[PDB]
């Protein structure tokens, strides 16, 4: 009969009950200001189809972040703009400040609030158990907010989380893969970055939801508390599911596929094998034991589940005992 349908356990109908102006990004009117108010300072990084710069707004002498987009697909640029406008001012969401075009090259560019990203590789051995709980809670505030606004981020990973450690300030960035959640909709599974892809994407289950972001968040938590980056080290999209199965086991994978009547791709035939369900305590070592606790492992166990419906929502996660020590 094909795959079994699924819907989000929370914020299911938030877009259904809003006028088209909110979620119909193709009809949104963009007003492209003048790029001359900004002067580019330095390159911060380069993505698939974008280049990010530190810049200065010459009218007020304030630093900003400018993301120059390679306009390969206009519909995708309109989607990112509409989502950023909808989420503007949400907790720990990057703030869109302007939208401009090069008067001469006419290449689109998004102008954001400035974020002072602390370099981390240096201070990952510096983070304490408390710091991980604190920043995980700040990410959860951003996710509960965007999910409540009917948006899935679909690219949660450390590169998309900027932290200014000195000011204990976090921003969830790069909403280029974000999408509006509409119950029953079949989405493209070619989203997120390999190590953070949820099992739903790897088995080509298209009717996914906000819970995809909770899987990605679980991958980040596991890599931080265990000092293992990435946690699930796949070499391709099929091998990525095998890396997950080497931890969660193959029995629960078949229960997940059976529950949703998913047809497993033949490419899994010779590589999946048989794997027992591992105890999370097996990843604890002398290098990471100061970051691990029974609460952390119980919280991680509740995010890293094959069944997208069984994972904690962002609001349920914020109520977990792991966060009893953080201000809420
Ligand atoms: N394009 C995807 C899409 C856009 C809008 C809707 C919708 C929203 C509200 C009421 C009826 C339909 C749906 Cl289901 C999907
Ligand atoms: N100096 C002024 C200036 C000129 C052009 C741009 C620009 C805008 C969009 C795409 C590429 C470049 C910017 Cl940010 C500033
Ligand atoms: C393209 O240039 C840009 O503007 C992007 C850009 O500058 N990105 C730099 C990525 C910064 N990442 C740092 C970081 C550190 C710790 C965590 C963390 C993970 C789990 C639990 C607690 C904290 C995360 Cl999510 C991120």
């Amino acid at each position: 009969s094909g795959p079994v349908p699924s819907r989000a356990r929370v914020y299911t109908d938030v877009n259904t009950h809003r006028p088209s102006e909110y979620w119909d990004y193709e009809s949104h009117v963009v007003e492209w200001g003048n790029q001359d108010d900004y002067q580019l300072v330095r390159k911060l990084g380069r993505g698939k189809y974008s280049e990010v710069f530190e810049a200065i707004n010459i009218t007020n002498n304030e630093k900003v972040v400018v993301k120059i987009l390679k306009p390969v697909k206009k519909k995708k640029i309109k989607r990112e703009i509409k989502i950023l406008e909808n989420l503007r001012g949400g907790p720990n969401i990057i703030t869109l400040a302007d939208i401009v075009k090069d008067p001469v090259s006419r290449t689109p560019a998004l102008v954001f609030e400035h974020v002072n990203n602390t370099d981390f590789k240096q201070l990952y051995q510096t983070l304490t158990d408390y710091d991980i709980r604190f920043y995980m809670y700040e990410i959860l505030k951003a996710l509960d907010y965007c999910h409540s606004m009917g948006i899935m981020h679909r690219d949660v990973k450390p590169h998309n989380v900027m932290i200014d450690h000195e000011h204990r300030k976090l921003r969830l960035i790069d909403w280029g893969l974000a999408e509006f959640y509409h119950p029953g909709q079949e989405y493209n599974v070619r989203v997120a970055s390999r190590y953070f892809k949820g099992p739903e994407l790897l088995v080509d289950y298209q009717m996914y939801d906000y819970s995809l972001d909770m899987w990605s968040l679980g991958c980040m938590l596991a890599s931080m508390i265990f000092r293992k980056e990435p946690f699930f080290h796949g070499h391709d999209n099929y091998d990525q599911l095998v890396r997950i199965a080497k931890v969660l086991g193959t029995e629960d994978l078949y229960d997940y596929i059976d529950k949703y009547n998913i047809e497993l791709d033949p490419r899994f035939n010779d590589i999946l094998g048989r794997h027992s369900r591992k105890r999370w305590e097996r990843f604890v070592h002398s290098e990471n034991q100061h970051l691990v606790s029974p609460e952390a492992l119980d919280f991680l166990d509740k995010l890293l589940r094959y069944d997208h419906q069984s994972r904690l929502t962002a609001r349920e996660a914020m109520e977990h005992p792991y966060f009893y020590t953080v201000v809420k």
